[PDB]
């Protein structure tokens, strides 16, 4: 059974523990074990407090995410489907006890530097159980990188990542994301010129322009393995239909529109809404540190603005990757 948070945690990698994330669900640590930064996602479960104004999570209710982490994770090492670009999972532990005073220490410093929208973990009693899932570190999302990135050309590449991310998952576990906003869009460098997947046996590249993408949360995810479909039933939930200000919450009612609110069918046509999102992004509220100035920057720009205009006529992130003009 469950194990103290210093069977996860050990004092050395505590002590060097530094917020990066959060959401209503908890905390996100990056730390670093063996000389390589890792992600610490700790969730509270079982317990009746609120935390962050919501109930937490019975073990019934987190293992989907443990499981579609899981499956997404493992596409790294599969043959026929394969892609390096979601979130790699190393371990799970289900632990016990009060929230590590080092631990808080870091969430201080995270709510005086940047601010927290949570409560302040340190309300959790000696029997509290949390879930910690620990991550490969992907480095940094979109939505902070707004300003960050070089050109177009890495649009396209980070595009053309997620897509093929997409298509391995959708062929090997009719998978949909169904939240992939650029917060859930991780970019770090790689010195790899050339990225690698496989597709039902078919193995192609893409060129990094210097990042490796990750996939992030999958709180909405649903994917399946023999005819057992793993997803977040949001059929009743009023909320998530009814936002504004953003082309995002568009794309909730778009998927409601296309699965006719049922939830367990497989529309991969979500996936190809969420790229759309991405490529609005990219096109309307990304700013790049070069202009398209060249002719071959003025180029890729046309490419990108024309996958905008002609992608929703696609009904997978497969049919994309596979018959869209921006991938030949
Ligand atoms: C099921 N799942 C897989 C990753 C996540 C997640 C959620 C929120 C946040 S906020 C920051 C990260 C993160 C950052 C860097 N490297 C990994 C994860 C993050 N990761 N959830």
């Amino acid at each position: 059974g469950p194990v103290p948070f210093s069977h996860c945690l050990p004092t050395e990698k505590l002590q060097r523990c530094e917020k990066i994330g959060e959401g209503v669900f908890g905390e996100v640590f990056q730390t670093i074990a063996d000389h390589t930064p890792v992600a610490i996602k700790i969730i509270a479960i079982e317990g009746p407090d609120l935390v962050n104004g919501s109930h937490q999570k019975t073990f019934e209710e987190i293992l989907p995410e443990i499981i579609i982490s899981k499956e997404l994770s493992l596409l790294s090492g599969e043959v026929c489907n394969r892609t390096e670009g979601f979130i790699g999972l190393n371990s799970v532990h289900c632990v016990q006890g009060s929230y590590p005073p080092l631990l808080l220490k870091a969430w201080d410093h995270y709510n005086s530097t940047k601010g927290s929208a949570n409560d302040r973990p340190d309300f959790f009693k000696d029997d509290q159980l949390f879930i910690v899932l620990e991550f490969e570190f992907g480095g940094i999302d979109l939505e902070q990188m707004r300003t960050k990135l070089s050109s177009l050309a890495t649009a396209k590449s980070i595009l053309h990542q997620l897509t093929a991310s997409l298509a391995v998952a959708e062929a090997s576990l009719r998978f949909e994301h169904r939240d992939l906003h650029w917060g859930n869009v991780l970019l770090k460098k790689t010195s790899l010129k050339k990225l690698h997947y496989t597709l039902n046996g078919k193995s192609s590249t893409i060129p990094s322009c210097g990042l490796q993408v990750s996939i992030i949360d999958y709180t909405l995810s649903r994917l399946e393995r023999d005819g057992i479909v793993v997803f977040c039933d949001v059929s009743m939930d009023e909320d998530l239909f009814t936002g504004d200000g953003d082309y995002q919450f568009d794309i909730y009612r778009l998927m409601k529109k296309e699965n006719n609110n049922r939830w367990g069918e497989y529309h991969p046509y979500s996936n190809v809404l969420w790229l759309h999102y991405l490529t609005d992004k990219m096109l309307k509220q990304m700013t790049f540190k070069t202009k398209c100035n060249t002719p071959a920057m003025k180029q890729i720009k046309r490419k990108i603005q024309e996958f905008h205009r002609t992608m929703l006529n696609f009904s997978s992130a497969t049919d994309l990757l596979c018959q869209h003009s921006l991938f030949k």
